[PDB]
């Protein structure tokens, strides 16, 4: 998919993307340090090769504009890439 393709562009891996979860802008801002201009969808995929969760943040439908990618490791440390 579009969203799996973005994850693969950014990680080099083909992963199963979970059904989206909606986050309000202030919710997202606490996590990321930037406040999105509207609601965010979190599309999560587990990267078993590294035991990492990969979270693709887009705007809501129908645009699904990519906004950020969060990769969390098993120690619970986040890396963020703004898209």
């Amino acid at each position: 998919t579009n969203l799996s393709d973005i994850i693969e562009k950014e990680t080099g891996k083909q992963l199963v993307i979970q059904e989206s979860i909606l986050m309000l802008p202030e919710e997202v801002e606490e996590v990321i340090g930037n406040k999105p201009e509207s609601d965010i969808l979190v599309h999560t995929a587990y990267d078993e090769s590294t035991d990492e969760n990969v979270m693709l943040l887009t705007s809501d439908a129908p645009e699904y504009k990519p906004w950020a990618l969060v990769i969390q490791d098993s120690n619970g440390e986040n890396k963020i890439k703004m898209l």
